[PDB]
């Protein structure tokens, strides 16, 4: 778990992982399905 965006500086996420809206940088489809998804929207 880690956090991306505005929760972090606008810091950004690496590839294959997911940065939800919230600032918060997941995985899965909890995080990476359309709805929650902001920045590095091409995760695994």
């Amino acid at each position: 778990a880690q956090r991306c965006g505005d929760q972090a500086r606008g810091a950004k996420c690496p590839n294959c992982l997911c940065c939800g809206k919230y600032g918060f940088c997941g995985s899965g489809d909890a995080y990476c399905g359309a709805g929650s998804c902001q920045s590095q929207c091409r995760g695994c």
